[PDB]
């Protein structure tokens, strides 16, 4: 606690230097059953010192399952959140997660998990919708925010992520700040909108992706802050996965579709704001757009990667707006070697603003997200495997697909199992879990083709999806199911969206019993 | 032929008097396969003269099924649309309907129907999404709009409904105007927002329910208008249905919930803008709020009834915003006997503005919709019976429920069949069709109780719904299903949202085969 000169340089508020404490000194503040808030998004910008001290305290005193907290984070946290689920330190989690231990604990009943739209989770938290049973007029007992610098008025300058930090600071009884001295200051990128509750809300004055407010810090009450912890740990982001030829085919289909749209005037020659994120398909789509001679692109998304940095360097992309930027150490070197140019080409916003239906619908964003499965009537599954197993959470996909001008979903046509190389079909008679309904989807893309579902009736949607996106091994099965359902509905005068509820989930049951969705025969229907 | 003096009084644009034509004179303009746009909403304000002329022409020349149009209307049309479906004059319909012949034709495959969010249908129509196969650079061949008066610049002053009339006028090749001289002029209560497409969109400057723009007419190109038809036929609105004791119990539960919310400060003493429309339950809820001593209420909905007029008279309600006003002839007399006091407390907007996620989320609207069925995991069905039979269309329920501060769904706990007085259960193991997901719904209300689903995991949601909203005849069945699914999921480590896909739709299959959802036993699961 020899207040390192780096720490003195980062924090410019004199009273805050009297609230400096080590991570292990904050242990008595935390008690069982408390509601905790974390800054961060998709694993970047999350606090590390205080969670590590808490884990060490739990290990030392053998408090596994006896010292647990209701953890609220803006999005998925880093490996620190995994180690809480491994030690049973979480009672409830919301609204997103990426860890494997977290998913295993949730699916084993050890953790209660509910996922929610990323634009509405902090907003509904500010309404007190999630802390109803509290009787002491509080919402969050503590918020733990990672900062890179502190302004002269005591405000907090976030790191590579904003997330729900403004709302968390708003509705927290006490605030704990980690000043990360191992990463250079991110001052100047953030455009932070402090939440205002109705009926006192005003329109967002943003007309473009680069319109700002001038507020690059989170105003926090200096009396609320109880501790300033110096953090020297850098974010751990896995290296990106190179795109494979299933992703390149998807990207080529999407690029041809975009050229056709621009040719007909339905999109401008510079396209519209895009929201592309993490995944092999997203990188492949970005590369295909880069190689398609598209210029002056704009991005209004949740997360950026190293992929968009190449666009910045080669000039295909003009400006980018995201809740968080998620890039590796070589990305750190590339960006900070060109800090001045990087600053003027990226703006970091809160997840309530980035995923807001207002901005997405006003800007005409083009949405591209990956489903677990899409049935023949364009209802998409994003969270549950076979309707029960949580994978990651809904995230911002639901916010972006309903509001976007173009709602595009890209997925592999089929996935392998232990018995059949094409044992799982992305196109099914009926999705076991519906997250994005048929009223949100516009374009469905697989490695087999592109289905244009705009202005189509359910039977037309089914025929188009089976023809274009369905794998050749499942086209016959899906066509037979649709024909039988159409005959049955003609018998029973329900031919709008024909179905056989007796046979609807037979792919999933057949996968469970035999290891492959390829059904030998359907059960007869009267 | 002579032009009516009343028509002279209503139309104030001199050139338009040279385009006055009888309804039967516009027959040659209409051809098979054309895209037609109609003004109107929920059956009020729709054109009548031209559709009746078309029906008479089809009857005279026996053109049933040979003269058909792609009909696009803002919402459900009146009885005129029923006679069109009865003669097979519709190829495609969107995005909402209420007629019984229309649903019969759609479910028999005679009409292709796709439903869409009411805030997005005119927008996506202006983008050319639904006229993708046209090669002549058009969108709508004709827009048929009913008017009550015409301003001095040739603009249209709508009637009791706005709907998608601005967008339809924007994207129409030619415009046909019916000046309804049988109804008094509705001038002054309209707030028309002319559509602007990205990237040229600006925020809506509305902060309150009564914030206006000053544009009370729809601007049209005077050269686009080809005919002015005099209409003397009034809207045929059915009398309202008195509330019954299942709806009064629902209203009492909702009133107690609102009192509790105001007591805890989660709602202001004057509440927030409400979204209540047609139906016995909506009238019951309005009456319950009136008798609950709530004052200075505000309404931001789609449709008003004659019920809200009582609130206007007794002072419980201050201002109301809706796309259309749908009230009976006695209501017409009551409102226009006090036209000055009724003009100053109602504003009619376009359905793109009324159902916009931006305004709904900014104003903190309280949404109240009626689902067909809700499963134990809060996925609500609003359109399809048993997953196939179209009832009415999604409408604006999806727009309000996701964006509203409070998302409330109220439905009867059970419905009778020919064999069992409680043969249909609104609470089912799994919904055969998902329109509103678990990420949108907050409150579920039946005549048995109120389920508060804010911040609950799927198993907690299931327990709460079965305890509060499930009918006593189905509580045992739902509890047994949930327990078996929980055991099965514990066996295979999918305990987040446990399900038995083999038994998920057994309620509906048992209803089909035996006439009641009360299943004797479940199929075993390994």
């Amino acid at each position: 606690m020899t207040i390192s000169n780096l720490l003195k340089q980062r924090v410019r508020y004199a009273p805050y230097l009297k609230k400096v404490k080590e991570a292990h000194e904050l242990i008595p503040l935390f008690k069982n059953g408390q509601y905790l808030g974390w800054s961060g998004f998709t694993g970047v910008g999350t606090p590390k010192a205080v969670p590590e001290a808490l884990i060490d305290h739990v290990e030392k005193n053998n408090l596994q399952g006896k010292l647990r907290f209701n953890l609220f984070v803006g999005a998925s946290a880093g490996p620190e959140e995994n180690r809480w689920a491994e030690h049973d330190m979480i009672i409830k989690r919301a609204p997103h997660q990426v860890g494997k231990p977290i998913a295993k604990a949730i699916n084993q009943g050890r953790i209660e998990f509910f996922d929610k739209h990323l634009s509405m989770f902090p907003q509904d938290l500010t309404y007190g919708f999630y802390t109803r049973e509290r009787k002491d007029n509080k919402i969050l007992d503590y918020t733990i925010i990672e900062a890179t610098a502190i302004k002269e008025d005591g405000s907090i300058v976030p790191g590579p992520s904003v997330g729900g930090s403004p709302e968390f600071i708003t509705v927290s009884d006490k605030v704990i700040i980690e000043v990360n001295t191992a990463t250079p200051s991110f001052e100047g990128i953030h455009d932070i909108d402090m939440p205002v509750n109705p009926p006192f809300r005003k329109p967002y004055p943003y007309l473009k992706v680069d319109d700002k407010c001038g507020v690059d810090s989170i105003p926090v009450d200096p009396e609320k802050v109880v501790a300033i912890v110096e953090s020297t740990m850098r974010d751990q982001v896995p290296p990106n996965t190179p795109s494979d030829d299933m992703s390149r085919a998807i990207a080529g289909h999407l690029v041809e579709f975009f050229r056709n749209e621009v040719k007909h005037g339905r999109l401008p020659e510079n396209l519209l704001p895009l929201q592309s994120g993490i995944g092999n398909i997203a990188n492949a789509v970005i590369e295909g757009l880069a190689g398609a001679q598209f210029k002056h692109l704009t991005v209004w998304t949740e997360v950026l990667q190293d992929s968009f940095l190449d666009l910045f360097e080669n000039g295909s992309l003009d400006y980018a707006t995201a809740t968080s930027v998620r890039l590796t150490e070589k990305g750190f070197d590339r960006a900070f070697a060109n800090w001045e140019n990087f600053k003027h080409r990226l703006c970091l916003r809160s997840q309530v603003v980035s995923n807001n239906p207002e901005m997405i619908r006003r800007l005409g964003v083009i949405a591209m997200n990956t489903p677990v499965e899409v049935d023949i009537y364009a209802h998409a599954n994003s969270t549950n495997v076979n309707g029960s197993r949580m994978l990651n959470g809904l995230g911002g996909s639901a916010d972006f697909l309903r509001n976007a001008k173009l709602s595009i979903m890209h997925a592999p046509s089929a996935r392998p199992t232990k018995v059949d190389p094409t044992g799982i079909s992305t196109i099914v008679p009926m999705a076991s879990h519906v997250d994005q309904t048929e009223h949100d989807l516009d374009i469905l893309v697989t490695d087999q083709g592109l289905a244009d579902l705009r202005g189509l009736s359910p039977k037309e949607r089914a025929r188009e999806i089976i023809n274009k996106c369905a794998h050749p091994d499942y086209q016959a099965l899906l066509t037979d199911y649709l024909d039988r359902a159409e005959h049955y509905a003609k018998k029973h005068n329900c031919l709008h969206e024909p179905h056989m509820l007796k046979n609807a989930f037979k792919f999933h049951t057949n996968l469970a019993e035999k290891g492959t969705m390829k059904v030998d025969s359907w059960e007869p229907v009267d």
